């Protein structure tokens, strides 16, 4: 059971979870604040980002430098070894701090980015040794030579800094600075994760609006405008200090890193007209991308399946399935462009074709002088260089069928394999080298029948992949277009992103749909399901126990019932008059404060305030099994008028389960109340309006 | 009074509101036809703009050439009144047409769908003669020279084709085909408005994301997932015809239309590195953006204040307050580039100097050859031709100091008293404008002491004046991407367009909000105040007059008394035992089906579908003074029950203001009903929950 999150607001003055009826001096506080961490949340993801693509540039550019080093002497067995070798030394570290040290730094993050932002308690999620773990972790499996990115690592990695950020540093490392005190709510937690996510998907592609249509779309449930300004700004800092450090490194002052521009994948040096002869490839790619992302999501569905049998079973066998797979992975990008005949360099395309080295398009690796392997040009590399091999423009008929099949059948096989593994994966870059692999194959295909690029046409089928597994449009239309540079592709590009997602979604769910019902997250989707509004939610509360209710003044000893007895993390306050909800951590507050009156007396609102700061009641640092309530102190009473949340809200029992499963995910609730047309006599939590839940209870639905 | 929009489901299965609880035919026929007009939205907002855009470059092109052939003979006077007279006759047929034949076309339009998708039921605003007044009065007002665009019409031209398109043709001109009654709902009228709005910002500025963004960030409350892949596809497919008509009508087959690249005021040939010393003017850019554009809002709410005093004076003074304005403007045009002195031609710039003609930079119109006029560049040209003068890659110091300060305080002049006219003005253009003249002159006045050029600082000086004014960040941000091309600008774009918004805020509120306040329109904002949170809505509800409730079976005397009487758009349904609420539509409807019962008796469900069909619910098209209920008739008895909202949204009685408002709009409420903690005690409508209201009624909350 993962207990959801608190972003209701107790509108009692003792709580203070309005920021705007705070004092003078605290509201400018809480707004300098919030700028502040908006600020540092782009300065450090854009440092962290900087500092990961320098490792990564550095580790695995030297590594392929190495390799070219005894490919170029005509050794092709040493160069093997030296591949196999760093690549397992790379996933062996990766492997070892992910499954002995953080394992919730295993794959991207973002479909418990979007549980946690939809409201459920994901744990272990966002901390320190995580970031970490997660840091180190994509810089030894992106070098790795793997299937996989730090694209979507850095989504939880800039998560992760948002919310060291947010609550001042690792837990019990944090600091007590007092203007920390209103970053405490869940609801301003949730702004920070939103912040740091839009921040990680804008360090992913170099993509500042995207970063910020990628919250939005995918992974925050509630948005608001004055959110989405911190997000902007978060997203801006981080694109800035990533161009800024692609300006310094320029004349390699840092190693291999910053020999290449600002922009990623730059494609912009091709017109796109658009032609009536091209309807029916761009249509066709559209189709294929919807029908592979489909294919693509059931079978990594059962490849997660058969990986979560392996991950139950020990922490040396997800050690063991990712050296596997990492040995299967360089072993397949060593030996398959052997397979490859050199095609001879093309004279009518300008730039160098034989070039050797650690980088670049058209590379020369078992060949003669004058002539180019093109699949080593993709296995060969690192998994960006290789998208821009792909994403070449003006490079007519430069791969072949045949090179283009195997590295389709082996990024497909590679991003099954990659996902599941125990090191810090991603399907950004699988599902667009994917993509980029059938979108040049049908570029090939239309030969001389087409006036778009090959090239334009990998782009189209990167992003109709990338539609047809994770059902989106803007985000990735505003990611690819940051990526690649071409405007004018962009309306091509949404026409394959909207038939790739109404394709996929014949099909299948989205990719992280589908993962967040694979790990059990209890996640509440948008619209509610047509059977729901013929069912109401006075017929789901007869289906259920009865409602766990406290009084107002409640004896000790009948709290101490409600919080061993129930696992419920919210009571209605009664007494023939619904106060509103009392919470679980109210409750373990007031026996922790040990605040017991000798008499049935309510109290007034200067004895509150002795005992309970708003500081006090944000904290969630108790426990409840370490109270030793004595049972003369059990006849004592505890006044809990003050700590309830007096403005709930409520349904009727007549009111169906759609429209208070709209309610409920609207606002942002834990606990809905339901009152009659016993002043309470139900009580909705997330776990009775999810409809898998109902259709347990009620078969007979549809 | 302007009523609220019904939004809200009835979940009886007698009305069918919900689309999926149809047939699977019905299913599918409302999936395909809202897909088709997504595509027939993006097809008509595309060939309207292309129509547009061809009669304004013919008209106003053909006007320059004229213009300019009695300029080329010195025939200086005769070349002012065939300016003048042009431009006076232009706005004459823009103003009889608007005046005399549909006066809701003035103006932009953004802020009257701005309030219909925030459900006020604006009259009078998405019509036939309201959008041809519109097209036609862009085409003589853009042509007529004046300081405005045809951007903000367009953004009403395309909501008013998506509810022409939704309903079938003109009022009183439908096409009765039954696959158009599931678009009847003001939810699938909600969804049409908001795809045809976003199509108006992407036929306004060739940018297919920024218009999905302009409508999720301004205009529209309400936003889902599905809605904005329908808006997508229907920006997709503005632009795909956009960009179609511009590859067509390039070898002059269409006049001087197409004379022009695809991509509007394209500025990508520059370099974008960011160093240091450039921080002072982008911050300095993004301050007087804010500064001006917060003076901009001020003046304008003074100047459309002082002209509603002339538009409540007669519809001849309408014609000659504009008539006045085209009058000034053309003067000020004209006369105003002989006050600059001739810049010699710089052989340091690329391109062609001694320039004359209807467009293009460096203007010749005074000057002796070999040199240049900087003023008659940008007054004599037309509005959009001008932008790209200022907007000029690689032309340092073009302009002059003096020239850019006669041609900001013209365009602060012309932009104040040309929007507030009755033509299809708007603001997205002027502002461009005023912001290019300031950005260009620090550009020009860091001379030689800045590293961006003078034309990127106007374009962040043109974003800071469109984020000062509107304070928008994201849509903005993508529709200046998606102008200029420069995607390493964006980021600077972002941080001037932030700055801005945030110095605008300290003393204004947005230009939108500013005539929304003006025009009388009950906005309901997002974040309620922090004084909702101590007010109650049981304490609202006593300073109301009380409910005008109705029984399940009333009389039909007691149901004409709250038709008369009353103006209620909804009534409670009691008896001891709340039903729901019964709307006016379906008690006008009740009374002219004469659905009339001899005994106080609860009828079947058959008795209800015989009268009632899905499509007779859903038709508006009953006035209440029609019906003559005849006396014997009023002692005769209607069941209420199988028309009321069974499920309705309530709250307690000690409910909080700002918690009601919070569920108000978020969900979508017209009426919400307050029950006891008598079943119903209250009612709220957006009347009761707006703070100005609640402000009069309580004016000791702050
Ligand atoms: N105070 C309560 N009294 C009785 N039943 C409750 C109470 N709170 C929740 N429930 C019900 O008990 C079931 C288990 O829910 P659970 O114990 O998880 O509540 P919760 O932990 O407060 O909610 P969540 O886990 O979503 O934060 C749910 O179906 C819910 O409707
Ligand atoms: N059935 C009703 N009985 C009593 N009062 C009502 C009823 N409906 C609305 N009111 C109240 O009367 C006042 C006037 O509202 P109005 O008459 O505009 O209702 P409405 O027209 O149904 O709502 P809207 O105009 O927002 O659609 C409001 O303050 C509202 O709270
Ligand atoms: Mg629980
Ligand atoms: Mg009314």
């Amino acid at each position: 059971h993962i207990e959801s999150l608190d972003y209701e607001i107790n509108e009692n003055d003792l709580f203070k979870h309005d920021w705007r009826s705070r004092s003078k001096a605290q509201v400018f506080q809480y707004i300098f604040l919030k700028w502040t961490l908006a600020c540092l949340v782009g300065l450090f993801t854009g440092l962290i980002a900087t500092l990961i693509n320098l490792a990564v540039e550095n580790i695995a550019g030297y590594k392929l430098l190495a390799v070219g080093y005894y490919i170029a002497q005509d050794r092709f067995w040493t160069g093997l070894m030296v591949f196999t070798g760093a690549n397992l030394g790379l996933t062996l570290v990766a492997t070892v701090l992910v499954v002995y040290f953080a394992p919730t730094a295993a794959g991207p993050g973002i479909p418990e980015i979007k549980a946690y932002l939809n409201g459920i308690d994901t744990p272990n999620m966002f901390g320190f040794t995580t970031m970490m773990v997660k840091i180190v972790g994509s810089i030894g499996a992106v070098a790795a030579g793997l299937d996989l990115g730090k694209e979507g690592p850095l989504v939880h990695i800039g998560s992760c800094i948002a919310s060291l950020l947010g609550q001042g540093g690792p837990d019990n490392h944090r600091i007590k600075w007092r203007w920390l005190r209103y970053f405490n709510n869940d609801r301003d937690r949730r702004d920070l994760i939103t912040c740091g996510s839009a921040s990680g998907v804008c360090a992913a592609f170099r993509s500042p609006v995207g970063g910020v249509l990628f919250a939005l779309e995918e992974v925050a449930t509630w948005w608001r405008s004055a959110l989405l300004w911190r997000t902007f700004f978060s997203t801006a800092v981080v694109v800035v200090v990533l161009r800024a450090f692609i300006e310094i490194c320029n004349s390699g002052k840092c190693g291999l890193f910053g020999s290449g521009g600002l922009i990623m994948f730059d494609v912009s040096h091709v017109e796109v007209r658009y032609h009536a002869a091209d309807i029916i490839p761009v249509t066709l790619i559209g189709v294929f991308g919807g029908i592979l992302g489909s294919l693509y999501n059931h079978l990594l569905h059962k490849v997660l399946r058969l990986y979560n049998l392996i991950n139950q079973k020990g922490k040396i066998h997800k050690v063991l399935l990712s050296l596997g797979v990492s040995l299967f992975t360089s072993v397949c990008l060593f030996g398959l462009p052997f397979l490859a005949e050199c095609k001879p360099c093309d004279p009518s395309i300008d730039e160098i074709c034989p070039t050797n080295g650690r980088s670049g398009n058209f590379k020369q690796f078992n060949c003669p002088n004058g002539y180019y392997n093109d699949l080593s040009t993709l296995l060969l590399t690192t998994n960006d260089d290789a998208v821009r091999n792909i994403f070449s423009s003006n490079t007519p008929n430069e791969f072949g069928m045949v090179s283009l099949w195997i590295f389709f059948g082996l990024y497909c096989i590679l991003g099954l394999i990659t996902f599941g593994i125990a090191t810090p994966s991603g399907l950004f870059l699988p599902i667009i080298l994917m993509g980029s692999a059938y979108g040049r194959m049908l570029g090939t295909a239309m030969g001389s029948y087409t006036n778009i690029d090959q090239g334009l046409y990998a782009v189209l089928g990167a992003a109709s992949l990338m539609a047809g597994s994770m059902r989106m449009t803007v985000s990735l239309c505003v990611i690819f277009l940051e990526l690649t540079n071409n405007l004018l592709l962009l309306p091509i590009t949404m026409f394959v992103l909207l038939i790739a997602k109404t394709v996929g979604d014949s099909f299948n769910l989205s990719i992280y749909e589908i993962i967040l019902h694979l790990k059990g997250l209890p996640f509440l989707e948008a619209n509610p399901e047509p059977w729901m509004r013929n069912l109401t939610v006075g017929e789901l509360n007869d289906a259920k126990p009865p409602v766990v209710t406290l009084n107002g003044v409640e004896k000790v000893a009948n709290i101490v019932d409600v919080l061993r007895n129930t696992t419920h993390n919210a009571f209605p306050v009664l007494d023939t008059e619904l106060h509103g909800l009392i919470l679980r951590a109210h409750l373990v507050k007031v026996l922790k404060k040990r605040w017991f009156l000798n008499e049935k007396r309510r109290t007034e609102e200067w004895e509150v305030r002795e005992k309970f700061t708003p500081v006090e009641l944000a904290e969630r640092e108790d426990n409840f099994d370490d109270v030793a309530i004595t049972s003369s102190e059990m006849q004592l009473y505890v006044d809990l008028h003050p700590l309830t949340n007096t403005t709930p809200y409520t349904v009727v029992q007549s009111m169906s389960v759609a429209k208070a499963l709209v309610l409920f995910r609207s606002v942002g609730l834990r606990h809905l109340l339901v009152v009659p047309k016993s002043p309470v006599i139900g009580i909705l939590t997330r776990q009775d309006l999810r409809a898998y839940n109902i259709l347990q209870a009620f078969p007979h639905l549809d």
